[PDB]
């Protein structure tokens, strides 16, 4: 009956309009602490995040799910500060992404389960802030360690009811192996969002996942390097498909009967140290609306394409609440 | 005229008997903060380190150089606590080892130089504690990023006078490429210790480095899996050469005229999360003396083999002071 946020438990009705895959800062463990000048300063990063979340709140957003893990450099004290100043709920994540250090990569499935359970059930570091989601990742066929991470995420979710959300290389159909591993541990697909699924146009892949009961994360809608001229690093990161092409996948899944299984987000950030220098400036030039892009641009676009206000409210309010509520 | 420690500047004469390659904890960035239970508890790790350093101090040690970097999970607040409780000076390190995260691996040589200079000239995180050595690493041919790290370490040392110490795969003669890169930046070999050099018996490699002026780090003397039965992970980490075989390299370099260029250490730790679970228990069974192994076992061994007290005092007191004193 309660979702954990960086400011404590909230009721399901308090979540409201929820972006289910976002980041305050995409970094690495300990990096903001050791090298804040990379972001100008910690205070500058806080100010940029607060301004952005305030603009998102003005556009209707009430909650974001920050799916930054330990190895994305999640700083829940930073999240708590930004959430208080902007009056936007923030759900924090446990799990591991694609850059775990040796001290994680050498661990067993049982050890990883203990760590994920620590952050869900006890707290993150010494903050008492508890994670409300488990984030995992593959980029193609799972490494042996990533198989353990997926299994540990399933075990932590089975013990707590907290959902799992994934990073995929969608064009490699990673979600199929992720699903197989999750189901081998007994995890219900209704507890799992297969993310970055808007990175592919393969409807046979997307509907294969949705038919089994998975939630489908169409979470990078504004990610596009169309127009960026001669920027190889931005094109490799953002792709050459338009935001409209990504957004139309929302309509496609609605038209196939999966409106209750769609989760939509921007996968935006306010600082970004785990990629090339100045990528944040490039991304901000692509999408000045930042996290407000979903309510300000995507929802009107889909309404114009014939999607009802009621269905879009179900996707942005009802589905995230059903997903995040521990079950 | 001063060496920076985790408790502030000390005079050269205060350093005394110095172990030049040690670790309080071999971990990963943020790991002790996020998962202290891996070590039992933070307090248990502190207590184990204080007991060990007190036993080292009783055996004659006055200073250790903790060559844990950012990506070894260096916690200078932990080092400061242990150094105060044990009355042993601890010199902290900057640099990067073999497990840098994406936020480091994507950086330029200029950016890395800024980061190393930050930790030497300003402070580590928000602690005001300044590093007194720069640690770098290769395992075979340098990766492109490791080339940048070596160059940035050279630049930081050229600006500050602080020395550089390296991790090598000694049997692959890494020190030769490390030397080439350092010298291409104008760094004096007298500011560089090529470490893990006791991992090889190749005198042609060791003397090639010493002839150019490098300091030679014979820093893992008690590392041996001889006697360990059927432990593949311990054998891969520690090797099958005896501690006596490693220690006799000290005598070999003395006999070749390099007594002033030898640095000796244990490469010991009190916690170790970046390898297999329970490796610390295995290592402690191999060498119950821990960091006291050099004064309690190696120095008497070399005296029995004909090395003078005066030469061993030069190696353990004079050489570390000459190396660490900024120049
Ligand atoms: C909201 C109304 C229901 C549809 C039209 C699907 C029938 C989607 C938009
Ligand atoms: C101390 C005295 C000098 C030697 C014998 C090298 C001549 C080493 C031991
Ligand atoms: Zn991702
Ligand atoms: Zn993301
Ligand atoms: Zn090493
Ligand atoms: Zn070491």
């Amino acid at each position: 009956d309660r979702i954990n946020t960086v400011r404590g438990p909230i009721t399901i009705s308090e979540a409201g309009f929820t972006l289910t895959h976002e980041h305050i800062c995409g970094s690495s463990a300990g990096f903001l602490r050791a090298w804040p000048e990379f972001f100008g300063s910690r205070a500058a990063l806080v100010e940029k995040a607060v301004r952005g979340l305030r603009r998102a709140r003005a556009a209707g957003v009430r909650t974001i799910v920050d799916v930054s893990t330990f190895d994305i450099g999640r700083d829940v004290s930073l999240l708590a500060e930004v959430s208080r100043a902007a009056d936007v709920h923030i759900v924090a994540a446990t799990g591991l992404w694609e850059d775990p250090p040796l001290s994680m990569r050498l661990r067993s499935v049982e050890e990883l389960t203990q760590f994920f359970l620590r952050e869900i059930q006890y707290g993150i570091e010494d903050t008492g802030i508890r994670a409300g989601i488990i984030k995992v990742a593959t980029n193609g066929k799972a490494t042996p360690f990533q198989e353990l991470v997926l299994r540990a995420a399933a075990r932590a979710s089975l013990a707590t009811g907290v959902p799992v959300t994934t990073h995929t290389a969608a064009s490699q159909r990673d979600g199929e192996q992720q699903a197989a591993i999750f189901e081998s541990e007994g995890l219900s697909p209704s507890r799992v969002c297969i993310g970055h699924s808007d990175d592919t146009d393969d409807l046979s892949y997307l509907t294969a996942l949705a038919a089994r009961g998975y939630l489908i994360g169409l979470d990078g809608i504004p990610h596009s390097a169309i127009g960026l001229e001669d920027n190889a690093s931005a094109s490799a990161l953002l792709g050459n498909r338009s935001w409209q092409t990504r957004a139309l996948l929302i309509k496609a899944l609605i038209d196939q009967g999966y409106m209750k299984q769609i989760l939509v987000s921007n996968d935006w950030l306010f600082g970004f140290s785990s990629y090339v220098t100045n990528i944040m400036d490039v991304m901000d030039s692509v999408n000045p609306d930042g996290m407000a892009f979903i309510p300000l641009r995507v929802i009107p676009f889909l309404r114009e394409k014939g999607v009802s206000q009621e269905t879009l409210a179900g996707i942005t309010v009802t589905n995230p609440a059903r997903f995040l509520s521990p079950t």
